[PDB]
């Protein structure tokens, strides 16, 4: 299911890569993603847009599993999914919440 090829998934990154990433671009809800170890799931960097004297927040959203039928995956006890690009594109449309509910994957 590997996603290595999502504008927004970014393989042996790490909290402070993707940040750097997003601050590259900095959109508003720049939306990233990293591979972690815990039950199988994905990270997903997410940047807010701003600068001046602050306002840029890049968050790190961990897609958690459940081994559901499917949704397993998700970030926020909430849309689970079977895999990050549907939790992702589920956020990237529907309104997932998050910083903008994947506003714009992130591919550093």
């Amino acid at each position: 299911n590997n996603l290595e090829t999502y504008e927004w998934y970014n393989k042996s990154i790490s909290r402070d890569k993707a940040e750097k990433l997003l601050l590259d671009t900095g959109k508003e809800g720049a939306f990233m993603v990293r591979d972690s170890r815990t039950p199988g799931t994905y990270t997903v960097s997410v940047f807010t847009k701003a600068i001046i004297s602050e306002n840029p927040c890049i968050k790190h959203y961990h897609i958690k599993e459940t081994n559901d039928s499917p949704k397993r995956y998700y970030v926020a006890e909430k849309y689970v999914f079977d895999s990050i690009p549907l939790l992702i594109q589920y956020h990237q449309y529907n309104g997932g919440g998050l910083v903008t509910r994947l506003r714009y994957p992130v591919c550093g």
